[PDB]
């Protein structure tokens, strides 16, 4: 069981204060703004996610995937 | 069968060249630079990432997922 969290984060500060959050709660970075990690701790990254962003403006999303799907991915670039 | 396409683009021109062609595939703009899209297709995808983007610089994630795993997603914000 994998996540990826994926946000749009418009203030460029909250958009680092979520990425040093999001590896704090054990995340690995694969891009600019999208995150992935194991499931195992729900409840706490929707709750950092919201403290963080700006609800009316930010976008985050937080989605479940089999390992065999993100196994699967095919990756472009550096 | 859906995917999630996500990208970290340098180029503010490359990253618009890249949206305007995702959504002619017919995948929708889900955040700022992420789209999702069904199953349809997969090697033209790979031709038109890998024509727009500097690979060398760009990153850009194509990521097969199951229906029931992107209708549980959790989406944060506007
Ligand atoms: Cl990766
Ligand atoms: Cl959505
Ligand atoms: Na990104
Ligand atoms: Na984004």
């Amino acid at each position: 069981m994998k996540l990826l969290v994926v946000y749009d984060v418009s203030d460029d500060s909250k958009r680092n204060k979520l990425a040093n959050n999001l590896k704090k709660l054990g995340l690995e970075r694969i891009q600019r703004s999208a995150f992935e990690g194991d499931m195992d701790r729900m409840k706490d990254l929707v709750r950092v996610v919201k403290l963080i962003v700006d609800t009316n403006t930010d976008i985050v999303h937080i989605i479940p995937l089999g390992i065999r799907d993100w196994e699967r991915r095919i990756v472009i670039g550096r």
